[PDB]
């Protein structure tokens, strides 16, 4: 009577999938505080290539985590529309009626910089 196992903080989770996606940091914009919502996808299309990176342990991910977050503590609008758009050229984003998100670590290492500068057009130190 619950000798050996007391009480499990969660069960079994979903159909256990077969070496699914890694864990790490995303990037969600409230779909409310938004008021653009870019059109849908029209075909499928899929790719299955996945060219295997290397991400490797560094450091430089520590920028990119403190970007998330700064972004996070974002209230300005208008400056929304530079970062839906710009990466809508460029597939790679999950959209949502009630959410949208993306991977800044996915697209090239630009993107990141441009973001970055505008997210600081007054001027830090």
């Amino acid at each position: 009577t619950r000798l050996p196992l007391p009480l499990r903080d969660t069960k079994l989770l979903s159909p256990l999938r077969d070496t699914p996606p890694p864990q790490s940091l995303m990037v969600k914009i409230t779909l409310d505080l938004l008021s653009r919502i870019p059109q849908p996808p029209g075909k499928p299309m899929g790719s299955d290539k996945q060219i295997k990176n290397g991400e490797c342990d560094k450091a430089y991910l520590d920028e990119l985590v403190e970007l998330h977050r700064r972004l996070m503590t974002l209230r300005e609008r208008h400056i929304l529309q530079q970062i839906v758009n710009l990466i809508e050229e460029t597939g790679h984003f999950h959209i949502t009626n009630t959410t949208f998100d993306f991977d800044l670590c996915s697209l090239d290492k630009t993107t990141v910089r441009k973001l970055q500068s505008y997210l600081e057009t007054s001027g830090t130190s």
